[PDB]
Order: C-alpha cells, then structure tokens, then sequence
C-alpha cells in the first residue's frame, strides 16, 4: 500500500520506557519487583508468539515473568490449582491466562478463580492498542506524534457512535490547532461524505463495517479506525474500507487482528499499577 502503517509499536515502546522507570522507582525505594505469571496451556502457534510477546514485554520493563507453559489436555481441575497457586503466591501481583484453551470452550470459571486483585487483564473498538481510552485523553496527538504529518492548521473529522468516547479527541485535537468537525453514526451519508473528504486528520470508532468507503478518504489523510468487525465469514474489518483508503492515506491504522504491543504495553501497566495498590491495606 503506498500508505505507512500507523501502529501501535512505537507507542508500545515509549510506555515500556515510562513503565521501566515506574519499576526502577519501586526498586529505588526498597519495593518489590512485580511478577507476573503467564499461563499458556498447549502449543498453538498465534498463542505461543502472544505469550512470547508478553514475557519479553514484561521482561523489558523490569517485571519478573513466572512462565507456565502446559500441556495441552490439561484439565479445568489443574488449571484451577495452579491458579489457586498463584494467587498465593505473594511475588505474584499480575495473572494472565492466555486463551484459547485446548478443550475448555468457556474459560469463565477459570478467569474468575484468579485474585481480582492479581486480575490484570479483566470489545467493538480498538482503543486500548492506539492508546485511545478515554481515560488517556492526550491518546490521538502523541499517535499522530508518530507519524511525519502536520496537526496544527489541519481538518480533523472525528465519526463516532458516542459522544462520550469522540470528545475527548475532539478536544485535544481543538487544543493542537486542527479544525474539527465531529459526526455521529447517525449524520446522513451526504454530510459524512463531505467531512470525510475534507479531513487531512480521520478518526474513526463506530464499530460498523463499510461505514466508511475508502474512496471517501482524502488524498495525504492520517486515517486512525479503530473499529473492529466481525464479519459473516470470521474475518475482521475496520469502519473504513482498508485497500481503497490505503491507496489515498499518507499514514493509516492496519485492519484489525492479533494483540497488538501497546495492548501488551498496557497489561504491564496494569501489573505495576497491581503491584502498587497491594502496598496499602
């Protein structure tokens, strides 16, 4: 695609640095080193890389990775134990369980065994891989940080299905110098087009397939789309229709899928964020 792949890998890497320093903190003030347990049950591939993901994430920061890798044909009663295991374990703040689990079609019982207080994982929208959250309003400007393309001065359309996650682009984006427009999942299709077709800047968090058509999408447009869709036939797609946008986009998000780094960035957050309110009582 002519277009660069906006990613969640350098944000990843600069949390990773905050993170690193939080723990280098702790240390700094006799604090434990946080642990965190990834349990992988059997062999299959794409879990395999996302658990090496996590302990190589975990060990970058300066968390302790407790590795569990067992078989395949593990039981519901084992995995209960080991569980039961970790959340005793006082080194252990964070518990992961990767899934799928080989055979265990509902990992309900299993997720809730594990100490809501170690629960460090605990979805239409992929705000947590852009660093998107409302909860982290500054989110859109360091991701468009990362991209070489102008902010202030520029048209920036945000097209959301609330209000409440919208607004708080919207305003940083205000506070950065763009020119902002802000449709809903209801503005008629005329309308969207012509804010669409005006945006050098386009975030998009509707949660709705073929909302969006590629063609739409300015020529030189940072495109962020953050929904996530399953269509018919299993496959995930965007709001935004990805090969024809791809071919107008300077930058634009790639189409969904996998766990990204700045989701494994954010687990390590939650396990240092763990590690600390266990200090009090």
């Amino acid at each position: 695609v002519p277009a660069r792949i906006l990613d969640g890998r350098r944000i990843a890497e600069d949390l990773l640095d905050e993170l690193k320093t939080r723990v280098d903190a702790r240390l700094a003030a006799g604090q434990p080193r946080p642990g965190l347990a990834v349990v992988l049950v059997g062999g299959d591939p794409a879990s395999t890389v996302y658990v090496r993901n996590k302990r190589r994430a975990a060990e970058k920061v300066g968390i302790e990775a407790f590795d569990y890798d067992l078989p395949a044909g593990t039981g519901e009663a084992e995995l209960l134990s080991l569980i039961d295991q970790l959340n005793a374990d006082p080194k252990i703040h964070g518990i992961l369980v990767q899934l799928p689990l080989p055979g265990i079609a509902d990992a309900s019982r299993l997720i809730h065994r594990i100490d809501p207080r170690k629960d460090v994982d605990g979805g239409h929208l992929a705000l947590r891989e852009f660093g998107l959250r409302p909860c982290t309003p500054r989110g859109i400007v360091t991701l468009l940080a990362h991209t070489d393309q102008p902010v202030r001065g520029r048209n920036a359309t945000i097209v959301g299905v609330s209000n409440h996650v919208g607004r708080p682009m919207a305003l940083e984006l205000l506070i950065a110098g763009c020119t902002v427009s802000c449709c809903h999942k209801f503005t008629p299709a005329d309308v969207l087009q012509t804010h669409v077709r005006d945006a050098d800047i386009l975030v998009v968090a509707v949660g709705r397939p073929g909302l969006i058509p590629g063609d739409w999408v300015k020529p030189g447009a940072v495109v962020i789309d953050v929904g996530i869709n399953r269509l018919d036939d299993g496959r995930l797609v965007g709001d935004v229709g990805f090969e024809a946008a791809a071919q107008r986009a300077s930058w634009i998000t790639p189409v969904p899928g996998g766990v990204g780094p700045m989701t494994v960035a954010t687990l390590m957050q939650n396990t240092i964020e763990a590690a600390d309110a266990a200090l009090r009582r």
